[PDB]
């Protein structure tokens, strides 16, 4: 027994009176200060056990890796996923598509020069523009989710292109509507909420959508199937498929096919897309960062070849640019749920099996033992006095041990290759002065939303 400490629950409404109004995050770093940097808050009627501070998220996820690798449920978009997919997928389930969805990406075109190619494609869209002001957020998903689709469907979508618009609007405004006020009023109370209107149905139609449009395309994909030179995800999934047909235990069916599939679309697009829509705002707020940036772009890739990622080893300020754009954005402020899978001790306290946990990677990201000033951007917190790049144990944007983001490679390689090649070709400007630049996030949730704004690719002769 004895859960770490917290404030007394009420049998119904668990600890919704200590809440901030502000949100979930800010009512977790609230108990904090009470409480410390392991406490239990009853999120309605069930309980959970948040981590704050670096020291702590690593005595979890990296000592006790195994006991912290659980995945938690999240209310507004678990009747699409139940389980399915390697996101929310537990035990054996997840273990067996994890694997799989890193051995098949694992390795036709690698990974690096289909990002190459959608960062070419970029850069010719930004010079038609010719320099006049646009909102990237559009573009930014468009690039982002074309990874995705050539990971998955074995090709990529024109900008312009309609189905393909339509279909990112509604993908994309989900994450608006899971990151919202009410959606986090839905956490808590779903099983009265359920039954009501909301943001819960507007997101399941939403992903139900896209579920279709899977499903669809998975059968485009049966159908044009080569087992000799399996195109894509999906068809490596196919071929698994057929080769556990006499194995009663497989996980590799359908409802795990299409989940892990929006799974890839649902986590391996938005942060990415924003990470880079957060960075050039930053960007634009310090133009003398920016300038050292394509300074030591010039210096070390030119400005004829496309940057590739064996330049990041020769480019650590860009490197700690891209650390710090990480570090300051905290896109997933208290990260995603995990459980422990079973009974568990911890710091003195002891969680019960498939109680839910709650790593703040924002008191991590900020954590002020790592950082000189963690509200403040100043890539050299991820650099020495020889100006090499510096490992900071407080970074942890993907999060750390078995559930680390399955995509980190693939992020840091968009993220990259995405920065160096639009600066190369680009000089930035907005109608916005710098030292007017807010980065108050228009939403925060689960997911940070960096404000919209204006800016100038400016081609560069
Ligand atoms: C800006 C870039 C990204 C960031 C900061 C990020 C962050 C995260 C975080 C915080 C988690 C939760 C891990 C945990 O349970 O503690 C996660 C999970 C995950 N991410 Fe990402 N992500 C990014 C992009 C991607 C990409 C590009 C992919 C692949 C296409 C991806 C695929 C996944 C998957 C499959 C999981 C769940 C893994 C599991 O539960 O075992 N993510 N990510
Ligand atoms: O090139 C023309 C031929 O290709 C077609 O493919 C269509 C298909 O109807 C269809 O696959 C596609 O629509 C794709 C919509 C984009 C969905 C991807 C989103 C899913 C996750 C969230 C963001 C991205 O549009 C394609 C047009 O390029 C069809 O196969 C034919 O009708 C047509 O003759
Ligand atoms: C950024 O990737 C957004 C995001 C990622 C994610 C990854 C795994 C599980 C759950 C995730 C999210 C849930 C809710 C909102 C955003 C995300």
């Amino acid at each position: 027994g004895k859960l770490p400490p917290g404030p007394s629950p009420l049998p119904v409404l668990g600890n919704l009176l200590q809440m901030d109004r502000k949100g979930l995050l800010r009512s977790f770093l609230r108990l904090r200060e009470k409480y410390g940097d392991v406490f239990t808050v009853y999120l309605g009627s069930r309980p959970v056990v948040v981590l704050c501070g670096t020291d702590a998220i690593r005595e979890a996820l990296v000592d006790q890796a195994e006991a912290f690798s659980g995945r938690g449920k999240i209310a507004v978009v678990d009747p699409i996923f139940q389980g399915y997919g390697v996101i929310f997928a537990n035990g054996e389930r997840w273990r067996a598509l994890r694997r799989f969805s890193l051995a098949t990406m694992r390795d036709k075109r690698s990974v690096e020069e289909r990002i190459q190619e959608e960062a070419r494609c970029l850069v010719e869209e930004l010079r038609k523009s010719k320099g006049a002001l646009l909102d990237n957020t559009l573009l930014f998903h468009s690039i982002t989710s074309n990874i995705i689709c050539s990971i998955v469907f074995g090709k990529r979508f024109d900008y312009k292109d309609p189905v393909f618009l339509r279909l990112l609007d509604l993908f994309f405004q989900s994450f608006s509507l899971i990151s919202s006020f009410s959606s986090q009023v839905f956490e808590l109370f779903s099983g009265f909420l359920k039954y009501f209107p909301g943001t819960h149905r507007q997101i399941y139609r939403n992903l139900q959508e896209i579920n279709t449009f899977i499903g669809q395309s998975v059968e485009k994909h049966r159908a044009t199937l080569d087992p000799s030179n399996p195109r894509d995800f999906i068809d490596v999934y196919l071929l698994r498929m057929e080769k556990d047909k006499s194995d009663p235990s497989s996980e590799f069916h359908h409802q795990n096919l299409i989940l892990t599939v929006l799974s890839l679309f649902f986590a391996g697009t938005e942060t990415t897309s924003t990470t880079l829509r957060y960075g050039f705002l930053l960007m634009l707020k310090y133009p003398h960062v920016t300038e050292r940036v394509q300074k030591e772009i010039e210096q070390v890739i030119g400005s004829h070849r496309p940057p590739a990622l064996d330049d990041r080893a020769k480019m650590p300020y860009t490197d700690a640019v891209i650390h710090e754009i990480q570090r300051l954005g905290d896109l997933i402020p208290f990260g995603v749920p995990h459980t422990v899978t079973k009974d568990t001790q911890f710091r003195g306290y002891v969680i019960p099996k498939n109680t839910e946990v709650f790593p703040v990677l924002s008191s991590a990201l900020h954590d002020p033992r790592y950082f000189e000033t963690p509200n403040t951007f100043n890539p050299g917190h991820f650099l020495d006095a020889n100006g090499a790049l510096k490992r900071n144990e407080g970074f942890m944007p993907f999060s750390l041990g078995k559930r680390i983001c399955l995509g980190e490679g693939i992020a840091r390689t968009e993220l990259f290759l995405f920065f160096t090649t639009i600066l190369q070709n680009f000089s930035i400007a907005s109608p916005v002065p710098p030292e007017d630049i807010d980065l108050t996030p228009r939403e925060s949730g689960v997911g940070n939303v960096p404000p919209s704004y204006q800016i100038r690719f400016l081609a560069r002769h």
